[PDB]
């Protein structure tokens, strides 16, 4: 009874809009700048060509073959590890909490651009500290200054607190912006062409404009050089490897249960290998090229401020909110380009949020189709999920909430919680299910048996990379720090560990539940739970699909 796309273009557009966005223009530059720059790229490419792309194609193929969402697909493929799907849902749930907060910030920035003079271009505003000085005069002539862009980002937008211990009050403006963005998402998903042909083209046009401005900026060679040339000693730090590996999985929206849902509506006989490789190349190119735009602007900022290239902005989240607003003021008619850039950011975030929330809602409804979809209950369930995600998301809107955002960024829907899923998705498919059986299924679907790249990537490369990163992170533990200065308390790291474990522990918990529920000897129960029960029964009966095995 699964739906099918139309003309096969809707699927491509949905995928492209779902796995490109804030993870390419916001998270990637800030992670690259936090890890030293060029040293971040080598693990990025190692996890990009040995994994990430194969895992993305695996999720798409699982969705298309099983014709099931993010949960039932693993029930069909391997019942015993069905909890993997549950874990994915948990991850996306947490991702739906903090990933939209960024849009609120963007919305606030947009609501700040409607005035004649951009508020982040002078130090004479009320919120500025006496240490604020204009960057042009900062180079000339117990002595520290703060750039007006960073002053606006910290004092006005974030209203940052001494620490996560002090949350302060709720920022009414940011809370209203978050509520507006949640209302937009809920109205779009609940109830809702050539219009969409310009909602995935304009962001790329603005990216091109930013690229041009950054490249033509004076003193941008230092920024490009900091971005490219790597450092071996930083490659010897496990933090770079784990950050790059988890950025690869975050950007491609894998281990979330969303890409599987997107692929579930594909036709059974549809060459999704090319359509999943071209889009993956587009996503990687978007990230890599936007890195140039961010780092050329950072190099110009460092040249004009007279400071180090790595000491001109925030190592944590908000680099895109300190760098791009600076280059915006360097272009003629700064207000026009500020509005355009923040509209681009809003589009890139809203499309991804729509895709992720749609995947989560589809996966949750598939559990109880006759109760949570029958009648009018679907609307009520979507409203309840959005309201809960909004209320649980107001903890990052308070004055001391920015730190909470980082706790969600580093641990929830990232970090080892991704690896834990990525190891299990590839282990079940390659070893328990069988790489050759899935290759036969792919040969039946796309028309030709692929090369040995996918099989080796699922079997050897991805599990080894995930377990090596896990072991390296555990052996050499670097506690999470905000902007290289803040030290989270014990309970903050405990909360981050709890957020990670909430999704991580779903895989063994469901295994235990299945083992206890099944009767007979343990060996018999394991054999029963490790046997896929008609993985493509719907595809076999509906279409002319060949039976599994
Ligand atoms: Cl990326
Ligand atoms: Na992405």
């Amino acid at each position: 009874q699964r739906e099918k796309w139309s003309s096969k273009i809707d699927f491509v557009l949905s995928v492209a809009g779902g796995f490109v966005g804030l993870g390419n223009v916001w998270r990637f530059p800030y992670l690259c700048y936090k890890n030293g720059g060029g040293a971040f790229l080598i693990p990025y490419f190692i996890f990009l060509f040995g994994s990430g792309l194969p895992v993305f194609f695996l999720e798409i193929i699982i969705g298309q073959y099983t014709s099931e969402g993010g949960i039932t697909c693993w029930e069909k493929i391997c019942p015993l590890f069905s909890g993997i799907g549950y874990a994915s849902v948990v991850i996306v749930s947490l991702l739906n909490v903090y990933y939209i907060v960024i849009l609120a910030w963007a919305t606030y920035y947009l609501f700040q651009s409607f005035q004649k003079e951009l508020p982040w271009a002078h130090c004479n505003h009320s919120w500025n500290t006496p240490h604020c000085m204009e960057d042009t005069m900062r180079k000339n002539k117990s002595t520290n200054f703060t750039s007006p862009v960073i002053e606006f980002w910290e004092r006005n937008v974030l209203s940052l607190s001494p620490g996560i211990d002090h949350p302060g009050s709720l920022k009414w403006d940011l809370a209203l912006c978050l509520l507006l963005v949640w209302l937009v998402c809920f109205f779009c998903i609940w109830k809702g062409g050539k219009v969409v042909y310009f909602t995935a083209t304009f962001p790329f046009a603005m990216l091109l404009v930013l690229l041009v401005r950054g490249l033509t900026l004076p003193g941008a060679g230092a920024g490009i050089k900091f971005y490219l040339y790597p450092d071996i000693t930083r490659l010897e730090d496990p933090q770079v490897w784990i950050d790059a590996g988890t950025q690869i999985f975050f950007s491609y929206a894998i281990c979330l249960g969303a890409m599987t849902s997107l692929g579930s509506y594909n036709k059974y006989k549809y060459n999704s290998y090319r359509d999943c490789m071209l889009l993956g190349c587009l996503n990687s190119g978007t990230s890599f090229v936007s890195g140039f735009a961010i780092f050329s602007i950072l190099g110009f900022m460092a040249q004009e401020q007279g400071v180090d290239i790595a000491d001109v902005a925030e190592s944590g989240p908000g680099l895109a909110f300190i760098a791009y607003p600076k280059a915006v003021t360097m272009m003629p008619l700064p207000t026009f380009w500020s509005i355009l850039f923040f509209i681009m950011l809003l589009l890139l975030g809203l499309d991804s949020q729509f895709v992720e929330v749609e995947g989560q809602i589809t996966s949750l409804v598939d559990l109880y189709p006759s109760f949570l979809r029958k009648g009018y209950r679907r609307e009520i369930f979507i409203a309840f999920v959005c309201s809960i995600s909004y209320l649980l998301g107001l903890t990052m809107v308070t004055e001391g909430g920015m730190y909470v955002f980082q706790l969600f960024d580093y641990y929830a829907a990232s970090g080892v919680c991704l690896l834990w899923v990525a190891f299990f998705e590839c282990f079940v498919i390659a070893w328990i299910y069988g790489g050759d059986n899935l290759y036969d299924g792919i040969e039946d679907m796309i028309g030709y048996r692929p090369g040995p790249w996918m099989k080796y990537s699922w079997a050897v490369i991805t599990p080894v990379l995930c377990v090596g990163c896990f072991i390296f992170s555990l052996v050499k533990y670097v506690p999470l720090t905000y902007n290289k200065t803040y030290v989270y308390p014990n309970w903050a790291i405990g909360l981050g560990w709890s957020l990670a474990l909430s999704s991580m522990l779903c895989v063994p918990l469901v295994i235990v539940i299945r083992l206890c529920q099944t009767e007979g000897p343990f060996l018999v129960r394991v054999k029963y739970l490790l046997t896929p029960r008609e993985p493509n029964r719907w595809a076999v009966e509906r279409e002319g699909a060949t039976p599994y095995n």
